[PDB]
């Protein structure tokens, strides 16, 4: 797995669970490509976004939708969604798992990188 | 002051001086607007960003400029910026304050809401 | 003012009102002795808690009691309180600010380190 | 595993390797007993601590010692060491993971908790 995401609730001490994420990749001409989309499981997880023969150079972002989250729980939180930006494979393939850490009116991420 | 933002440093354990912030608002066109702009202080704050006439409802962006921060000091970081994207609701007087925890792989962020 | 403690609420995007905090110093015998203590302000601040004259080089402890203020608002937590840990050292003019972001499952604190 | 711990470095994107951990349970005079202790794996973990007959109701303190870490790194940090303390299987056996992010001036801690 090249990419991989993994969403934490901080309120309640739990995987966030059925947390909609969508990955773009930004094009030749500076916009922003869909490129994959999930929901996290049951562990908070997200696997099998990408394969390493499409997950090629580039800039990245990963758009978390913690408003949605929160709606379903009955808090209104102060941030629209958690996005995440970044320039992946540059110098080689590597494996990226992004972590994020989610309280209503504050939140944390996090990358870990690996070379296969 | 209805909007500030402060932004630490996490390994020297110091304010984020001198890192550029760009406040954006959202068009009816949905497009990002450039509404304001500057750069930290020594204290790592950035105010006089707005006044309470012109800060109406509305989703608006903040965008730090992480990378450039980390690269003067010769470090070299994950993200390409980080962002805090959200709506400003007019629920009685409301101050927002903006802070952002910045290390090389991982940010977080807060919001401070209050009112005088 | 060489030691201030700020907390905030990433619940409630507000600081921490009303928590208390103890502050001990490690004695030679290396146990914790009381050095001060207070409850935070409505600014969620703690201030006054020692001057440059007895604030010496030594090892220290500041303990936040974040079980009574989760249950105080109804919501049951898993730390007992929120410790940290940490040297006084001379190496020029220091302030300290430590500051605690609170969530029931989750806590984190940065240490701010100034020279006036 | 009821009890496991898992720490990540957010300096240079990876998990924190060889950290020393050390657990202890309030024995009944109030005083802090040795329970378990370790060293992180490759993958930042440790597993194998403890188990579920072992591991009753009590009030138990993990102890990372962040400290050795980044000074095995050459960077001289803020804490002496992270403590998390928490009360455990007090409405029967959960199991725990205590995750921890460092930074030299910062970290953060989350626990997740699961019904078996």
């Amino acid at each position: 797995c090249p990419l991989m995401v993994k969403v934490l609730d901080a309120v309640r001490g739990s995987p966030a669970i059925n947390v909609a994420v969508h990955v773009f990749r930004k094009a030749a001409d500076d916009t922003w490509e869909p490129f994959a989309s999930g929901k996290t499981s049951e562990s908070g997880e997200l696997h099998g976004l990408t394969t390493e023969e499409e997950f090629v150079e580039g800039i990245y972002k990963v758009e978390i939708d913690t408003k949605s989250y929160w709606k379903a729980l009955g808090i209104s939180p102060f941030h629209e969604h958690a996005e995440v930006v970044f320039t992946a494979n540059d110098s080689g393939p590597r494996r990226y798992t992004i972590a994020a850490l989610l309280s209503p009116y504050s939140y944390s991420t996090t990358a870990v990188v690996t070379n296969p």
